[PDB]
This record gives C-alpha cells, structure tokens and sequence, in this order.
C-alpha cells in the first residue's frame, strides 16, 4: 500500500506514535518518506547482507527474520513480510522497540540526515488529526 502523507500521519497518531519518546508525529511521517516514500512494500539489501523492510525500512541484522540474515536477531519476534503489510501495526510495534534501544530515531540514518533539525511539523500540516 501506498499510503497518503496524512492518511499514514493518521495511522501512526492511531497506533499510539505522536510523541512515543518525545518523538512528535512529524519525526515519524518524515522517516517514512524518506525511508520508504509511504510504500509499505519497500524493501533494500544492506551491504552487510541484511535487508530493510517496511514503511520505516526495518533491518533482518537486528529486528526480523527473512530467513537469509546470516548471525542476526528477531528482537521484533517477526517475519520481515510482515512489515510489508498494508496494516502499519507490525511495524509500528516494532519501531516503538527499536527507538527504545537507547539511539532514539538516530536509528534511522535517514531521519537523522534528513528530519532531525527541520522542520518535521512541515509533514502534518493540513492534517485533519
Ligand atoms: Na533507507
Ligand atoms: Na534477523
Ligand atoms: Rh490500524
Ligand atoms: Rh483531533
């Protein structure tokens, strides 16, 4: 699924985001953009060999299994399809472990190159929330 930017703003404010670690909705609608552009589908291999699954583009190194990521974990307790489903649930639970790990959203190399210091309200404005 191809999510709209408020649709998905939307989602994720149901599914408990807006402000989870004092990350604002925003923060979140913009990793997605430039992790994914709103695909739920998308998915990229790693140089390491791992891939990135999802909406926010979640790692087989640490988070899910694809049954390929050779020496990784599963802290997610996921297949790595599951994050390619239309309903965002799966990898939201996930993204709630993951920016708990102690780096926050830094471990989203593409929020912290292109969302952190911006400004991320930019990607809820309009938005009936
Ligand atoms: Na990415
Ligand atoms: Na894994
Ligand atoms: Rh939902
Ligand atoms: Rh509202």
């Amino acid at each position: 699924k191809v999510f709209g930017r408020c649709e998905l703003a939307a989602a994720m404010k149901r599914h408990g985001l807006d402000n989870y670690r004092g990350y604002s909705l925003g923060n979140w609608v913009c990793a997605a953009k430039f992790e994914s552009n709103f695909n739920t589908q998308a998915t990229n291999r790693n140089t390491d060999g791992s891939t990135d699954y999802g909406i926010l583009q979640i790692n087989s190194r640490w988070w899910c299994n694809d049954g390929r990521t050779p020496g990784s974990r599963n802290l997610c307790n996921i297949p790595c399809s599951a994050l390619l489903s239309s309903d965002i649930t799966a990898s939201v639970n996930c993204a709630k472990k993951i920016v708990s790990d102690g780096n926050g959203m830094n471990a989203w190399v593409a929020w912290r190159n292109r969302c952190k210091g911006t400004d991320v309200q930019a990607w809820i404005r309009g938005c009936r929330l």
